[PDB]
């Protein structure tokens, strides 16, 4: 199945999650504080607790097969040297909504906070090792299986 | 009086708060996780907030003469670019313990969580405009004045 990898904003990605970066977005003249970029809910009574993953690149193509979901929390990842990542998410409260599933390829000046019990796909980086911020609980994941995807990138 | 600036070090920084930085860092091999580098704790508050500040280098020579502190939550900066940037910490229940006062310049692959209630200086850049990932509650904010101190370089 073709899954076309768009450019990520706030706008297409708002219903998934939070994308964080202060390119024409809100802020207070202090430092210009770009406030609430990202909502952070961990509940079950874990930690909040940040850490470092650093992802070796994946080559083209790329296909994927399943995804991951944090019910009771939220992830984020931002990267740490300006490098652009590709994210794959779904909604849907008992499956992957397949009529919500999209892929989308960051600029480079973005982060990315995944609403909690929403489904996206294992962390992977992009045409060079990437480290990024996480911020999450800490594996109590729920994973589930999607029919074959073929990431697009033409057009 | 001289506040010399030290590399930062998580063994020098550990009683002020934590240094997010992958070196040395034990992991788990996944994609390679450098766990639990920095734990958030936030009070009186179910959630934590996640902000970006675009901050201004500071004018050298730099003197500072106050420090604040949260007492509500832990608050954690991390550089977008691997910037370098230079940090003043103290401990001090009910005001700064100048025995403990200590000034830091990170290396480039440091980000750093200040403890609850642990005081430092308001943020400012190094050299260059610095976009810092921010972790925080989101008011609320101790001010404390200090002797005046003059940072002092390499």
């Amino acid at each position: 199945m073709k899954l076309q990898v768009l450019p990520l904003s706030q706008e297409a990605f708002s219903a998934y999650g939070d994308v964080i970066e202060t390119q024409q977005r809100d802020f207070f003249h202090i430092v210009e504080r770009y406030h609430d970029l990202a909502l952070v809910e961990i509940l079950e009574q874990d930690c909040t607790l940040i850490s470092i993953n650093r992802a070796q690149p994946a080559n083209l193509p790329l296909t994927i097969h399943e995804l991951e979901r944090h019910p009771l929390g939220t992830q984020a990842f931002i990267p740490m040297k300006g490098e652009v990542f590709v994210v794959v998410v779904a909604l849907g409260d008992d499956k992957p909504d397949l009529s919500t599933l999209r892929a989308f390829i960051t600029n480079g000046e973005q982060g990315v906070n995944y609403h909690r019990n929403v489904w996206h796909h294992p962390l992977f980086a992009w045409q060079r090792v990437t480290d990024f911020l996480t911020i999450d609980r800490g594996d109590n994941c729920d994973v589930e299986s999607i029919p074959e995807q073929e990431l697009c990138f033409a057009l």
